[PDB]
This record gives C-alpha cells, structure tokens and sequence, in this order.
C-alpha cells in the first residue's frame, strides 16, 4: 500500500522551495495526474503547498518562515490531503519543518 507519504522542508522555505516529490512518492506519471483530476487541500488553511505536474515536484505555496509557521515549537508537523478523482481517494501527506530554535 502507498497511502502514507511525508516530505521534508527546512523552515524559511520561500514560495517555490523544494519539499518532496509528491508524484514520485505516489508512483504515478505526471501525464496521468491531469486526467486523474489531481487536487490538493488541507483542513488547516488549505493553502500550504502545491504540486506541479511539470516535474511532479512539490513547491512551497505558503508561509514557511518560523515566524509564520510556528517558530516556538522546535518540531512542527503539517498534515495535508491530496484529493484525486479516478481513482476516488486521498493521499496522506505529512511535511515536517527542518531547523532549530536557537536560530
């Protein structure tokens, strides 16, 4: 089974920063996501990151800076749900922050 997937991204990741090949980890061709009605959403704000069918790479689409993200909590975990139509299901996506409290 391939439902549990997580990525790694260091804090202060300006919009467009690498996070983790969502498609590569999913096991689907970038030319199949389009017709598969690929979609991304979250229960928090629904606007944390986005996937690019170009290279199936995951880039930042929100505030990652420790100031915005959290900063305080050394270890910050994020949850996301990728809505895909045909097949009808969701992909568990968890991205953690990489940095230190001291700086």
């Amino acid at each position: 089974g391939n439902s549990q997937i997580h990525y790694s991204i260091p804090e202060e990741a300006k919009h467009g920063t690498f996070v983790g090949r969502i498609a590569q980890d999913l096991g689907l061709e970038l030319t199949e996501l389009v017709p598969r009605l690929f979609r991304v959403a979250s229960k928090d704000r629904g606007d944390l990151l986005e996937v690019n069918l170009q290279n199936g790479i995951l880039f930042v689409n929100s505030r990652i800076d420790r100031e915005e993200l959290c900063g305080r909590s050394a270890e910050c975990s994020i949850h996301l749900e990728v809505i895909v139509d045909r097949p009808l299901q969701v992909f568990h996506v968890e991205v953690e922050v990489r940095d230190i409290n001291d700086n």
